This record gives C-alpha cells, sequence and structure tokens, in this order.
C-alpha cells in the first residue's frame, strides 16, 4: 500500500506535473488517495455531472430525453465532432448527452447547459447529491482554461470519485437514469489511452476523459474487475506550461499502479 504511495509519488515527480488520484474500492470502501483533496480543473470531466443533472430531471419530467433542441452553425465551437453533422437540424437531449459524454462534443455540452439554465444549475445539482466541492462556473470552451490557482470549474479527486459512485452505483439517480448514465460512460470513445490503458483488457469500464490547457489530462471511471466489486477511479493531472502536451500515459500508469491486484 505504501508501495503504491511511493510509486504514485515517483510517477508524479518523473512527470514534472501535479497528479491527483482517488480510488474507491466498493468491496470494502477502502481508498487510495494522492492529493485527493486538492482542486484540479475538471475540463470535459464536468460533462458527467452535467449529463447527470439532465437525467435527474427525466425522473420527474416524462420524455424529457426525447425533447428536441435546434443546432445552428452559430452554436458550433472549437470541438463539434457530432453536432457539426446536425447543423440546421435538431438533436434530442439524449443524443446531445450521448455526444457530450462519448465524443466530448462542446456544442452538445453548451446545449445541455442552456437547457439547464446555466453552469450554476449544475453546481446546484452537485450540492443536491451531497457534493460540496464541485463547481461549474463557465460554459464551453472557457471552462477549460485550467489556470493554476483558479478555482473556477474545479473539484477534488475524492469529491468527484464519491459523486461518480453515487451517480452510477448509488441512489443519486433513479434506476433507469442510473442505467443510462452507466451505458453512456461504457460507450465512451475517447478513453482508449487513459485509465483503460492501464487495466487488463477484458475488465469492463465506463469513463469520461478531459484534455485542456496547461497539459491538463483527466479521466474519471467506474471499473468492474471481472466478477469482483466495482472500483471508482479519478485520475487528474496538470502541468506548469499552458501549452504543455497531454499525458494520457500518466493516467494509464496511475491506473495500473492503484488497480493492480484488484
Amino acid at each position: 500500500v505504501q508501495q503504491v504511495q511511493k510509486k504514485l509519488a515517483a510517477l508524479e515527480k518523473q512527470s514534472g506535473g501535479r497528479l491527483g488520484v482517488a480510488l474507491i474500492n466498493t468491496a470494502d470502501n477502502s481508498q487510495v488517495l494522492y492529493r485527493a483533496d486538492e482542486r484540479f480543473a475538471m475540463c470535459s470531466t464536468s460533462k458527467v455531472m452535467t449529463a447527470a443533472a439532465v437525467l435527474k430531471q427525466s425522473e420527474t419530467h416524462d420524455g424529457i430525453l426525447q425533447q428536441k433542441m435546434t443546432i445552428k452553425k452559430a452554436d458550433l465551437t472549437n470541438w463539434n465532432p457530432v453536432t457539426e453533422k446536425y447543423v440546421g437540424n435538431t438533436m434530442t437531449l439524449a443524443e446531445l448527452s450521448a455526444a457530450t459524454l462519448q465524443y466530448s462534443d462542446n456544442t452538445a455540452m453548451n446545449k445541455l447547459l442552456a437547457h439547464l439554465g446555466g453552469p450554476g444549475n449544475v453546481t446546484a445539482f452537485a450540492r443536491s447529491i451531497g457534493d460540496t466541492t464541485f463547481r461549474l462556473d463557465r460554459k464551453e470552451p472557457e471552462l477549460n482554461t485550467a489556470i493554476p490557482g483558479d478555482e473556477r470549474d474545479t473539484t477534488s479527486p475524492l469529491a468527484m470519485a464519491k459523486s461518480l459512485r453515487k451517480l452510477t452505483l448509488g441512489d443519486a439517480l433513479a434506476g433507469p437514469q442510473r442505467a443510462q448514465l452507466v451505458d453512456w460512460l461504457k460507450g465512451n470513445t475517447t478513453g482508449g489511452q487513459s485509465i483503460r490503458a492501464g487495466l487488463p483488457a477484458h475488465w469492463v469500464v465506463g469513463d469520461k476523459t478531459g484534455a485542456c490547457d496547461y497539459g491538463t489530462t483527466n479521466d474519471i471511471a467506474v471499473i468492474w474487475p471481472e466478477d469482483r466489486a466495482p472500483l471508482v477511479l479519478v485520475t487528474y493531472f496538470t502541468q506548469p506550461q499552458q501549452d504543455a502536451k497531454w499525458r494520457k500515459d500518466v493516467l494509464a500508469a496511475a491506473a495500473k499502479i492503484v488497480t493492480e491486484g484488484k
């Protein structure tokens, strides 16, 4: 265990950046923490709490996920892998949530934020489930500045791990909604070189990555090691240079270190 701590410490030192890790083993509620209470820019990982807020609404508003929103060339941002295919057309909130979570579409995220009434409403949702650390302050793409010392759009590894657990395995969301969030996370297409890369290939994983300024490379996930109790893992990482290159390999290494033998 302290060997795990030594390995994480060495990983961070060799990386030249700041690493934040929080692992929750639901088998016994044990935890592996590294700078777990420190704040890190969430960047696209904030889309999980956002999508979850929409899901929460569907618990009391029948068919909300089928509600349509119009996409216009003017809505496009710096990253629209899915939405650019719908310019001049409509997308359902479910499609927007899927695009946001599985392709990290920025325009999709903004549509969800607009629907919800703004970032503040996502912060409110977080508080409703007991997360007093999480905070969403801006929309896309500004929420990705990840400026050192800035608390806007940040959270801690442990707070995000606990919230991810509550949302996917706990009671923060009702059954159908909980299942939909788990399905969307499992279907993510951008995590291939992150947390997943540090795990045995047949383990089942649901995750949401992040890549923004200051070489900030993030990933939060729920991991099912074969037939054993699921693990909730948050790996956040940021660097000194605003234009630093992303280090998905660092997240993979952190993941292997804390999950080996689980």
